[PDB]
């Protein structure tokens, strides 16, 4: 052994080892009971950053716990290849997207692999090859044709500068945000999924998970935000009937989740492209201006409830049906055309949005609902005017004195008797485009012939294979310009037609890739059945927080597709769901005539100072801590790290500094802290060998052992117990590294040179190694062959010995009959010791 700590020299070797023990390539075997640790697989952007690595390296430490506890683990890793990144590097550099893409995976799966992550790579897949994606092409045919995807005509936003379509996240004041231009808003057909048809599985089989994180389930259920409520009917005074056509003309119907607050209606509100807007607008230039105002609108969902609330007057009028009142029609900008029926109605004093329009505007406000004695102030706003499950109707005629369930019944039976409304369910959950005007993704299976229509490609020619010899320019979709693509034969009648243009979503694909990863060279079918049948679902996930809502419900939907396909026997794809936290980094900048210098090119200035750049030596300016990223040119890259320190102190020091949900901020000195440590264990295990080598471990019946030895071992189990806990149910690596050291730090004091001394050392450092070979695997595979034999893995993770926790009765006398002991027994004078103590009063 070596005596100096040298990760360069170890770190290759360790990985070798267990290459050669092919320990991560794993198969169906139904002798060791299986478990799916699964991270979220990167785009190969480049490199490796290091939100990559802790995402990684969380994903590896539980994996080898798992491994160590005797599981059969599958840790894939693959690439979700597909994407602009690649389109937008190609424009730049002048270089195909899959050559650049190929590249770039071929690099991050070397840093990765020098990392040390008990990876099947055999287990292997790129999202972008057509190996892959024949087989979403394949279900899109099959849903395709029962309807689950349809093609219909939708709006987006059309940038004729830049000659592409653009979301409404890249809309900026109705411009577009590198080109700068006015957007149109353009219809054109497209593609869905009917993810509505299975809205109320994916909300009610979240109840199911007990182990993913209470606000994730939040999350998704007010994305699908499904709501039980009342739809009624408002006759159109018969002087407002001017200009409507149709039931339009009869009645303005409206949607609302509070039919216990009817009577407390003061006004109602219609989206711009409501027909009563258009017969009101016909003849008021006022209107016309706020409805196309509201039409060339570009909000995202979420900046919705952030956007100003607007409205105007129409001068139309309709009547409430419980109490005969007459109220005005106001033209709402918060109103969406195509939810529900695109009008509502305002109740300002128990509905937080329409108390704040209606204090704009000065509409009148009515309270229906009281909460207690409290005392109701139309000026101001209480969280009690909202409150549903403790209120009681007032003002409200013969509906006084009933909760929340029982008006909205009786509402209900009033108005389905007269004929104006009954209570309806709704979602606020669209349906997902998956249609994409872009090149580098995966083609939509459908050829266009004018006789036949729409046709799915026949599963005979599956793929359509995406060609890979293109250089996207800057004027369009690439697809629609290559008739050496599009050109085609109609697969039902042979005649010339064209194929679709569009690409996939780039969500679909990481929809289903965890199915793929359990026969990932399956020329049969998405996933073969005996694979599906031994993996199951994934039993533990992990990734960042940003894809709780769209990806993980993509997930979960393809899933229940899969399932109805007969593909798969699971109803939900992950079991344990962990969510990691940002890394973040300081920012550096010098002044221009800022340009944001990276924080490894930089020295700082016993208290530091200032900063100052690397290669000059003249003094830079630090600003504040934030993500990192190209932003501010504050990404630390991790190969440097690798480079400065190994893979082992990388590993460390992300596991050490915050919890995986927490924030982690970039710190020099940490990683230092991280390295010293590995040192220390290092130098405990050499300078231990040096003193007479390994021994056998101390193993059973501890009595006879001194007092600091059963403390040592007492230390030990409980360390083994609490690591345990933390690996396995806290998921808090940062406290089980913390507890190593602590039984470290005791050893340290621990006389441990005799016979019976050495066997407890032996014992300490076996299972201190053994600890941490899940968040340093290198150095802890290299100690533990200098302390044992036996193949690390097969050694398992150490056992807590209970005799160890158990600590170690005398006779008490008052006048005859019945310091350590004395302040016991007078809490119940000589002593004899360890036998009787009798008090001498
Ligand atoms: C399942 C699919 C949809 C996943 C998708 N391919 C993806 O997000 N691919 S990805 O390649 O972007 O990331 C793969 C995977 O690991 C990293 C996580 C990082 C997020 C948080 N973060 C980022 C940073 C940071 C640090 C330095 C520079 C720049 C940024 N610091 N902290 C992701 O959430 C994901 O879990
Ligand atoms: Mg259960
Ligand atoms: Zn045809």
């Amino acid at each position: 052994m070596q005596e100096h700590y040298q990760p360069a020299a170890i770190e290759p070797a360790a990985q070798k080892k267990w290459d050669d023990a092919r320990i991560s390539n794993v198969s169906e075997d139904a002798s060791k009971p299986k478990y799916y640790c699964l991270s979220m697989f990167p785009y190969p952007s480049g490199k490796l950053h290091m939100g990559h690595v802790r995402n990684y390296t969380i994903g590896d430490v539980l994996s080898r716990f798992k491994l160590l506890n005797g599981f059969n683990v599958m840790q894939p890793m693959g690439w979700d290849a597909f994407g602009m990144p690649a389109e937008n590097a190609a424009m730049k550099n002048n270089v195909a997207p899959a050559a650049w893409t190929y590249d770039n995976i071929e690099y991050m799966k070397t840093q990765l692999k020098s990392l040390g992550f008990a990876v099947d790579w055999e287990r292997e897949v790129a999202t972008c090859k057509p190996e892959y994606y024949r087989w979403e092409q394949w279900l899109f045919t099959k849903l395709f044709e029962k309807g689950i995807v349809y093609r219909k005509n939708g709006t987006v936003n059309w940038d004729p500068v830049d000659q592409t379509v653009l979301a409404n996240e890249q809309v900026i004041d109705g411009r577009g945000w590198r080109s700068g231009a006015l957007i149109e808003k353009r219809e054109i057909p497209m593609y869905y999924f009917k993810i509505t048809d299975y809205a109320e599985e994916l909300l009610n089989d979240l109840d199911k998970l007990e182990h993913w994180p209470e606000q994730v389930k939040t999350m998704q259920r007010n994305w699908i935000g499904k709501s039980r409520g009342m739809t009624v009917r408002f006759a159109v005074s018969d002087d407002s009937k001017q200009g409507l056509e149709g039931d339009y003309a009869k009645f303005l119907q409206v949607y609302t989740t509070r039919p216990d607050t009817l009577m407390g209606a003061t006004y109602v509100a219609v989206a711009a492209e409501h027909p009563l807007a258009t017969a009101a607008a016909a003849d008021k230039p006022e209107l016309q201006a706020f409805i196309a105002e509201c039409k060339a609108g570009s909000v995202a969902e979420a900046d919705m409830a952030t956007m100003e609330k607007k409205g105007v007057p129409t001068g139309r009028y309709v009547v409430n049906p419980l109490n005969g009142d007459k109220l005005e029609v106001w033209i709402a900008n918060y109103v969406l055309w195509g939810y529900g029926d695109g009008a509502v109605m305002a109740v300002p004093a128990h509905d937080e949005r329409d108390f704040e329009f209606a204090a704009k505007y000065n509409l009148p406000k009515k309270q229906v609902i009281a909460v207690g004695d409290n005392a109701f102030d139309a000026n101001r706003w209480q969280e009690w005017y909202g409150d549903k499950e403790n209120g009681v109707l007032v003002n409200s005629g013969d509906l006084d004195g009933l909760d929340f369930q029982t008006a909205f019944d009786a509402v209900a039976a009033k108005l389905q008797s007269q004929g104006a409304g009954e209570p309806k369910t709704q979602y606020r959950l669209r349906d997902w485009g998956i249609s994409r005007q872009r090149y580098w993704g995966c083609p939509i299976p459908i050829v266009h012939c004018e006789k036949c229509g729409n046709v799915p490609v026949p599963a005979d020619q599956l793929p359509v294979v995406l060609p890979e010899n293109v250089v996207p320019d800057g004027m369009g979709s690439p697809l629609a310009k290559m008739p050496e693509f599009y050109e085609t034969s109609c697969p039902c009648c042979g005649g010339a037609a064209k194929r679709e243009t569009d690409t996939m979503d780039t969500f679909i694909e990481s929809s289903w890739y965890f199915f793929r990863y359990m026969s990932p060279k399956f020329s049969d079918g998405m996933v073969s059945a005996e694979s599906a049948k031994y993996w199951g679902a994934v039993d533990q996930y992990i990734g960042g927080i940003e894809h709780a809502i769209l990806h993980l419900l993509y997930a979960r939907f393809f899933t229940k597709l899969m399932r109805d396909e007969g593909l798969v026997n699971v109803d939900e794809p992950f079991e344990r769901l962990l969510t990691q936290g940002m890394v973040v980094c300081e920012t550096y900048y010098r002044e221009n005539d800022k340009d944001w210098i990276n924080p490894a090119d930089v020295e700082l200035t016993g208290r530091p100072v200032s900063a100052v750049l690397k290669a000059d030596g003249l003094p830079v300016v630090i600003s504040g801590t934030e993500k990192m990223s190209k932003s501010k040119n504050n990404g630390v890259d991790p190969q440097e790290l690798i480079n400065a320190y190994g893979a082992d102190t990388a590993r460390l020091f992300m596991m050490f500094a915050a919890p995986p949900e927490q924030s982690l901020e970039w710190s020099d000195s940490g990683v230092e802290g991280a390295h010293r440590f590995l040192r220390r264990l290092w130098r405990t295990v050499y300078e231990y060998l040096k003193q007479g080598g390994a021994v056998k471990a101390f193993a059973g019946n501890q009595d006879g052992l001194s007092k600091e030895l059963k403390d040592l071992r007492h230390k030990l189990h409980s360390t083994t117990a609490k690591v345990s806990d933390d690996y396995g149910r806290r998921q808090q690596f940062n406290t089980a590294i913390a507890a190593v050291m602590e039984l470290l730090n005791q050893y340290d004091k621990t006389d441990t040179g005799s016979e019976q001394g050495r066997a407890v050392a032996q014992e300490v450092l076996e299972a201190a190694v053994r600890l941490l070979w899940p968040i340093v695997p290198h150095i802890c595979e290299t100690l533990w062959s200098e302390l044992n034999g036996a193949k690390l893995w097969e050694a398992g993770w150490p056992t807590v010995d209970e005799a160890a926790l158990v600590k170690s009765e005398v006779m008490v006398q008052v006048n005859g009959k019945l310091a350590d002991l004395e302040a016991a027994a007078l809490a119940n004078i000589i002593v004899v010791p360890g036998r009787l103590v009798n008090i001498v009063v």
